């Protein structure tokens, strides 16, 4: 085995194919299927896999009930693979959950009971780490990144939005090996979703508080790092209110609320938001030539993806391949979906980019 | 890894024995299982594969709906292997395929959303072809051929079958590395079904037009080919008229309509077709001195295999061993099941040749 | 991987204990399983598996159909699972079956359709055997005897058991290396189980003409045979009339009619029976010092293994290990099991030999 | 493969963190699953397994219906999976067991019909053990202890806890090699709870007859041993009276009954116990400074792990890995679950120390 490297240079994406669609997608969930929330995907070298958060089988499960965060566990499937009782491995006890493969073992960051956060290396518990601003801590809930055996990963403390702290973790072998406060005042930034490229690390997270744009971080190795706000009319989040000009202030209209999703930034550049705020229908993706940070730049293309759909969390990650000196990149949206009698699972559909352009398509 | 390279010579062919046949092919499909259509077999050095069309799950399926191509995914399971949530292993997105393996990985052609092609190789996408003619693109819904390293395959355009194009195109590592226009006009040939034998990959088509009897292909590795058509009163497509004299022209009498079969071409001779193309019950294979080319070829032996049973496509597949000098020659059946409660899933039953002669069996 | 080695020398038994216990055995089988008929167990150098031949899955299967020969096939799983859809693996298509592992591959034996035998190894049609003397051909129905890379199997023949045919078979990487006519006349030799000891293969038959004892046969790797009768009035087979004085002719009377049952020769001999022939219920093996060839040997040992269930096949097995210059042998039974709702799948119980005397069990 | 050997030294232990919770700990359990009972954990050095006894399939068993003893079967599942029939491993027939991973294979004790011991080395019979001082022997239902590659267990005889015998047992490969007569007399010691360091083995009996503490065993290679009582007003046992004032004698009110349970012995010390004896409800453990052998030594903390839950049987295991000069020390917890339909399946729930102090949680 050898320390996961991620590749410098991003592969230039023109559109979106699907690569995974799950069965709740398109039909109902069979009731013997683990009920999930907080999906997301994270790669090895070897494979991609399906982290969640289990709200119990369906058909032990009834409608009457609403399940609560301490009985809730943290399971991993191997993407394309249905969370069946068989398939299921369980990755540890929390409500909320964040993983990344450094090329050795997997590392998952879980948050369990008292709201503290385990961190499991291989499947043991390596290390913890304890709230101190009070409340409990909240892990990215989207795949950390690795690069070089050293894992990077954001975590949130916090009574509310309002008062909320960022701190970003390193982690190697499953131990903390330091970290840094985010300067986070007077905003907040939540479920940050990220990827790596030309030696930095590129972080879009989500505003509850004061904002219906989306916060944008970059840091590298080091810990070096700065904030950028997109000065775009385009606006990410959601619940939001309009459409607006071009400006690199904040759009505090609607601002409160929020649901995690990304942005992309590159040679082209790209802005995924649901298309529906008010019915949550629907998922839209937006390309941009040049940075989102200048006020200069332009909407080129406009992909519907989804139409038919009930959206909710979008987020992205990195495949890893011999491949070639293009660094591959892909993102994934979880679905509400129905188990066969009611219930409230959610589904994934996975797209990866290509170079090519690409048709107009409602999947 | 070592390129997957096919025997030269094929197998006497003298009879058949039936090597698998899924229990739907005898009582009713349990509700658990996913529903399959369009199914296949295509061999790797290590195992054959059934690949298919998911219907969704035939527990959280309802009577009442039809099912739409879009929703539809390409699934694969082990030849042998009954398609539990548990034994499958999601291939694509599309509602038809094809599939090849070239002694490193598989190569899957999928057919999907606005009705391009999407090629993916191990899994991950490495190339997109889209539709010139208009309409939606066809694969063969048959495995495609691979030998040295390189996959051959052919893909149909156009917006109906008096109109058809055809491309046969060569893959290499999941990436095309051009193709050539195949001279139909005239006729129509569709889900053709090949094997490799003597430097030539030989290809048994469906005219959904103007014929009866079954196109017939013949290309090598340099794309030079050419289009026999079968002089026997022999008539292998459905429906058909009635078996007529031998004479090398194409049957236009209910020549309109048809369903994916094969026929073979070796010392011996063969072809397959369903018997009761009213009630479409029953298959049999019949055996031919020397080439269907010649109007002055003899039937000889008739092996009625199926009698009892609805039948549809049927196709060709090569495994491959070490063996010997020998290369095997396989091909499969579809046929129609039901669920435990309602439902048209369908199965298949696979049949390899002997060199023996063998007695009359309904299987 | 190397040529499966059989011990020369066996363990000296004295005593039985289980090893293994299907869940029929106790309670209820899950409508979801696969309903079995003939099964047996054969083991390999790595791990022993359990055979059997399927009737359709207990939930597809509806109580007032009778099901036939030809809809059956051949499964095999892995000694202690439970026959699931997920855990089985098709191994050929027909009515009746026997294995054994060469060490290299697993060798099947197969009867089906007009009643001829095809034989594949690891999982391919490397050969086929056709009746000569008419009617059906039928297999051991138990393991047949790998010893340093050929297999030895016997296959019988004939309309009926007046008028049987037997031959003894030896099998090489799948292909038959040819056989041997076992002179048969004047009785009849069905369902022989046996094993491997001081360079000889031991096989107890099984009479449905005109015997109540348990025809038994020797022979070596050069075909040189003798068949044996046990002088001793413990009468094998089932029905029986009544236990009888010794004396070394066969018993005759209640000879008709017979179930697949087995003895062991050795230092200490055992012979195994159905306790009450009328009910079938309950199942007793008895030991003797010295041969049971001579009319001098003593009963010495009553082992009552089990009383309430419902008995039917009984046969042998040896699994192979390094272990050390003893050879183990164990045997398992057949049982009747109803599923959840009424039918009647058979599971299985096995018992391997101990060094050491046992107490008076009932399991 | 090397023999297991363990840490020499104990990991300090400040804490204790969930690593596994199985689904019936909060949730009802899938009616498919098989019912569970003498659940117990015991690792190799590759994996960790949970073994039981199995009462039946969940849907095949009727809540009328009382099971019984001779129809168990003892099952092994890798911890962290279901008992699914699909990931269940049959590991012998019997009512009670303990098993350990020399370095080799799973040594598994099982006790059955008569009530004699079974003992099965990679899942074949190497060994069984009988009864002298009459009535049904008894394995310590927790997992035994090996060390390079000798396993140690401890087994009980005798008609009553009054009238009980315990014998030390060494095992090699799977076969006695010698045992030990354990001085128990006026006293009684059931189901030892075990671990190993600085050259001892150290166990935590349950006494059923005359005590509300627990006994406790300190032995090493050579079967040199002496039984500890510990001298502290912290009653482990259940049921119990009151809290005591510490002295070294023995409890003797409420002394009789009892259920299986631990103590540790190290640096650091701990008892736990279940707070309720009336309802059996919620789980407590309790630190104290030095040996629990001391009159002298103080209470420190408590934690109080589980709260609303109906507590069981609890026990040791220790996890192998190379980790570092620290040998990590885990225990189980037995929790009464029941079916989507009645029935008292039970699940488990796995803490492992941290050197860490730990706030307070009802997980
Ligand atoms: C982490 O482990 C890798 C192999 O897993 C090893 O090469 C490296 O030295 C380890 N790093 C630390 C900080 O222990
Ligand atoms: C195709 O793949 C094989 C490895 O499977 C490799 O050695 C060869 O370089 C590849 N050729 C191309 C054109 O990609
Ligand atoms: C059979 O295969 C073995 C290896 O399994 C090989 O060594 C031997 O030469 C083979 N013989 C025949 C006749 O196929
Ligand atoms: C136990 O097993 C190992 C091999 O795995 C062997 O070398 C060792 O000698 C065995 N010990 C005994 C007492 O048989
Ligand atoms: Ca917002
Ligand atoms: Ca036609
Ligand atoms: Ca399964
Ligand atoms: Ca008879
Ligand atoms: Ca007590």
């Amino acid at each position: 085995a050898t320390p996961l490297v991620l590749g410098e240079n991003l592969c230039s994406i023109n559109g979106w194919v699907p690569t995974y669609r799950g069965e709740g997608t398109t039909g109902k969930i069979p009731d013997e299927q683990m009920l999930t929330r907080q999906n997301f995907v994270s790669c090895s070298d070897k494979e991609c896999r399906r982290f969640f958060v289990s709200m119990g089988y369906g058909t032990t499960t009834n409608f009457a009930d609403l399940i609560v965060s301490e009985q809730m566990n943290v399971y991993s499937v191997k993407l394309g693979d249905p969370p069946t009782p068989d398939k299921l491995k369980f990755e540890a006890v929390g409500w909320s959950a964040s993983s990344c493969h450094d090329g050795f073992q997997w590392t998952v960051l879980s948050v369990a009971g008292d709201g503290f956060v385990s961190i499991l290396y291989g499947g043991i518990i390596t290390d913890t780490i304890h709230p101190t601003n009070g409340g409990p801590l909240r892990t990215q809930a989207s795949s950390c990144i690795c690069n070089d055996g050293t894992c990077y990963t954001i975590i949130a403390d916090g009574t509310t939005y309002t008062a909320s702290s960022h701190r970003l973790y390193r982690l190697v072998n499953g131990t903390s090996a330091g970290w840094k406060a985010l300067d986070t005042t007077g905003f907040n930034f939540e479920f940050p979703t990220c990827y790596y490229t030309s030696g930095k690390v590129k972080c879009t997270g989500t505003n509850l508080w004061n904002d219906a744009k989306r916060p944008f971080l970059e840091f590298d190795q080091s810990f070096t790092y700065t904030f950028k706000e997109p000065c775009l009319g385009f606006l990410g989040d959601t619940p939001r209110g309009i459409d607006t000009t071009n400006y690199c202030d904040k759009t505090t209209t609607e601002g409160e609320g929020g649901i995690q999703g990304f942005m992309i930034e590159g040679s082209n550049s790209w802005i995924g938001r649901i298309i529906n705020p008010g019915s949550k229908k629907g998922f839209e993706i937006y390309k941009f030539l040049g940075t989102l940070f200048s006020v200069q730049t332009v909407g080129n293309r406009n992909y519907q993806l989804l139409s038919n759909s009930t959206i909710g969390r979008s987020g992205l990650y990195q495949p890893a391949y011999e491949s070639r000196d293009c660094q591959e990149l892909c993102f994934w949206i979880e679905i509400a979906a129905t188990t066969k009698a009611g219930l409230s699972s959610n589904d994934l559909i996975t797209f990866c980019g290509t170079g090519g352009s690409m048709p107009d398509v409602n999947w």
